[PDB]
């Protein structure tokens, strides 16, 4: 399922044609929002990746901007659910955009999830993932 | 505490006000002298991170010098304990707290630390703790 | 020795004595000789990682050459195998070590290694691996 944008990334660097970035976003943007529905957060976090790494490369922060906004939501769903490790994955995502696309905002949504996703585990009685979660918000304070 | 620190962490990026990020670090300060003396150099290892994250952001150098006394306490504890992971989970936060402080010895001590660890590693399994070692040598050596 | 390069490399920083680099990189180049042929590749993993972190630092990029012409042509031995683990570990240390060479073409060998990989992964029906090349890709293409 990756693989197509994956080939067409490789060969819009080599032969130089931003049109096979576009063409690897449309199908990244298809299948994103076909695991956003069907609640398959799990590919979102990576689709959400692959699609926000290729729209840094074609210099498109539209592209960024809808990852942001699917991992936010796919972010909130999966702290519905009490999930903490999607939760967790999904945020370790959206750091790498957030770093890519610059946006200050986007770190002050991710601190309040971790903090919250802290309470939950701390509730819970997750140790090892209470850590994790300490270790990634001392990332997202950074910038 | 953890949600402490994240909540004041928090609460001075919204309010604008610095003194957050001070006495957060007083609590993580008084907590890794906790965890330090107990010997609890696993908590020792994340209160240290956090404490030299939030003492990068509002740029106090104690806070960093402090932490680097402490995980060197904790690393010649966890190395004579022979306990080859935990110094290296050690080091590799003293490898980001140093990077931040910017003192050579500190590098230098990480270096005939990771060497001895390396030779613990030898004589003992040669898992991949033997190449996670040589590969946090070359990291330290580098920056 | 590997020992021996860890103490010769960690000798010519407090001795300012390069010589102590080049001995290390000989005794690693012998070493790299008898480990590969004979196979494994997981100690042609470590000791070309350490070769081409103290070849950077004596300023020498042809042992940042052959660091990276053996890690290459491990991970084609690798990628034969089917051990997609293997190649994946590999082209991480062969990451590392393009960032320090500079040259654009060894990310384009990754590029294509992680494609096939991922292809070699689905047909194997790996799932995690999948996703864990999908996310060195998108380490790849930032460079």
């Amino acid at each position: 399922g990756f693989e197509e944008a994956l080939e067409l990334t490789i060969r819009a660097k080599e032969e130089g044609d931003p049109r096979l970035l576009e063409r690897a976003l449309e199908i990244l943007e298809r299948r994103l929002k076909e695991a956003q529905e069907r609640g398959d957060l799990h590919l979102v976090l990576t689709i959400a990746l692959l699609l926000a790494a290729i729209a840094h490369r074609l210099g498109d922060p539209r592209y960024l901007e809808v990852a942001v906004r699917v991992l936010e939501e796919a972010i909130r769903e999966a702290l519905e659910r009490g999930d903490v490790q999607l939760v967790y994955n999904l945020v370790e995502v959206l750091l790498h955009v957030a770093r890519l696309l610059g946006d200050p905002r986007v770190f002050r949504f991710m601190l309040h999830i971790l903090l919250e996703a802290y309470r939950i585990a701390r509730e819970n009685g997750d140790e090892q993932i209470l850590i994790e979660i300490v270790h990634l918000f001392t990332e997202v304070i950074r910038g």
